[PDB]
DNA sequence: ATTGTGACGCT
């Protein structure tokens, strides 16, 4: 009753950009805008394996992890975009510097925690308390919250039904109680709105945004009316809302543990995990999962916006599929090098632009015909911001992989080095 | 022959 604290404390957003790399070329090359594209990275294999598409190209059935080749038999006029290559390898710097453009505007309005290149977590419950003494018990017009909508309504075309569902919510808004979580969640929303034009205003791109009280809850309100959308879910439109959604839809449970989740106990979607006692989820998935899961399917997540706007690694990684697969020891050395010069700029770069240094390089590899990602992960100490010596002691670390009697075997299909520990300079 | 990252948990 009374005591049942139902986290509503915290109002967060989740902002995250729209097809992100091909607004970015869109951006560079007008010819682009508006039209069926994709971004791509190499060309040789099928044309290059795509990871961004733009809506229109979507509607036609074109994915990401989709080869460019196939994605054309779906699309004749796909328009496609090439990642820059650098030293033999996929280059996504001009991602990543556009990334911190959108970054940079949202921690105008508050503290960010930077959760992937092209998303963030935003803590607005300081920024609604203020925004609600500021309006002095003034009501809500729907003309601020022109691409919100509320999860659940209208209920009792596209545009039209928005805006019956927000007219709704907004008519059953108490706006002298300024502790209503409903209220400071739609404030939240107004607040949102003024940061997604700021973006679009200041760089161009459009994205899309989830208002709720935790951080899950955020991130699975803003795909629900992407493009160019924010979405509010309170939290009294968890119940409905979880009815019929795939545990698989929840973030951290689109792999293994969500599949065991529903292979042990029988079930399909988030509402059902209700029936379970705390222990019985416990006892299933481990103390900690368990009682994750048992707050999360009612609605309820700790899980606090951390102050990070910035990576806590720095990585460069390259794939050798086949009959590429590095099989000498000149190709070891010669490709360690082309990844710690990449690895190098971004490191000295970042040292400049953030006040910072790293201090373990981890070296990472798989070898051919090996099940795992990473077949070997090995780190040593980064002293000095210089591609000679990071390759060299990379190779030092991952020499007696080796098991030739100038041969390497079994070939290497992958390599990957990552500087880590940063600390204050 | 999705590839290139990046966060975080487990032991
Ligand atoms: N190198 C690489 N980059 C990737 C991969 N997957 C995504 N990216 C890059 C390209 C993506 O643009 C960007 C952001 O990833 P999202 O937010 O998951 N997708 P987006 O913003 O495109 O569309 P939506 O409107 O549905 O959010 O990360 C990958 O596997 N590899
Ligand atoms: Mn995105
Ligand atoms: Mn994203």
């Amino acid at each position: 009753g009374p005591h049942m604290a139902t986290g509503q404390d915290r109002v967060v957003a989740l902002v995250d950009m729209d097809c992100f790399f091909v607004q970015v070329e869109q951006r560079q090359n007008p010819h682009l805008r508006n039209k069926p594209c994709a971004v791509v990275q190499y060309k040789s294999w099928k044309g290059g394996g795509i990871i961004a598409v733009s809506y229109e190209a979507r509607a036609f059935g074109v994915t990401r992890s989709m080869w460019a080749d196939d994605a054309k038999k779906l699309c004749p006029d796909l328009l496609l975009a090439q990642v820059r290559e650098s030293r033999g390898k996929a280059n996504l710097t001009k991602y990543r510097e556009a990334s911190v453009e959108v970054m940079e505007i949202m921690s105008r309005f508050a503290v960010i925690e930077r959760a992937s290149i092209d998303e963030a977590y935003v803590d607005l419950t300081s920024a609604v308390q203020e925004r609600l003494q500021k309006l002095q018990g003034q009501p809500i017009s729907a003309d601020l919250l022109p691409s919100t909508y509320i999860e659940g309504l209208p209920q009792g075309q596209k545009e039209g039904m928005r805006k019956q569902g927000l007219f709704q919510w907004l008519d059953s808004l108490q706006i002298d109680n300024l502790t209503s979580p409903d209220l400071q969640l739609t404030v939240g929303a107004v607040i949102v709105e003024e940061m997604r034009a700021a973006i679009e205003r200041e760089t161009g791109f459009q994205c899309s945004a989830g208002i709720s009280h935790n951080k899950v809850l955020a991130k699975l309100a803003c795909g629900l009316n992407k493009p160019n959308r924010q979405t509010l879910v309170s939290h009294g439109s968890v119940p409905q809302l979880f009815s019929q959604m795939p545990i698989r839809k929840i973030r951290s449970l689109g792999g293994k543990l969500g599949a065991s989740v529903i292979e042990i106990l029988g079930i399909e979607y988030m509402g059902e995990l209700t029936q379970f006692t705390e222990s019985q989820l416990q006892s299933h998935f481990g103390e900690k999962n368990g009682s994750w899961l048992y707050a999360m399917c009612r609605g309820i997540e700790h899980d606090p916006v951390k102050p990070r706007q910035l990576p806590k690694t720095i990585g460069c990684s390259k794939n050798f599929p086949g009959k590429t697969a590095l099989a000498t020891r000149e190709q070891v050395q010669w490709w360690l090098l082309q990844l710690a010069q990449e690895l190098e700029e971004r490191l000295t770069k970042d040292r400049n632009d953030n006040d910072r240094v790293a201090t373990q390089l981890v070296v990472s590899i798989r070898v051919q015909g090996d099940k795992r990602l990473s077949s070997l992960r090995r780190c040593c100490a980064l002293t000095r911001y210089d591609a000679h010596k990071m390759s060299h002691d990379a190779f030092t670390v991952i020499k007696n992989c080796n098991t030739s009697g100038t041969e390497w075997s079994p070939p290497l299909t992958m390599l990957f080095l990552c500087a880590t520990k940063f600390s204050a300079s």
